[PDB]
């Protein structure tokens, strides 16, 4: 793996948060 796996999120915006 080595790689990301949830989302930080940076904005106001309707959106389903990915892990």
């Amino acid at each position: 793996s080595s790689g990301q796996i949830s989302i930080q999120p940076t904005f106001s915006v309707q959106r389903n948060l990915p892990f």
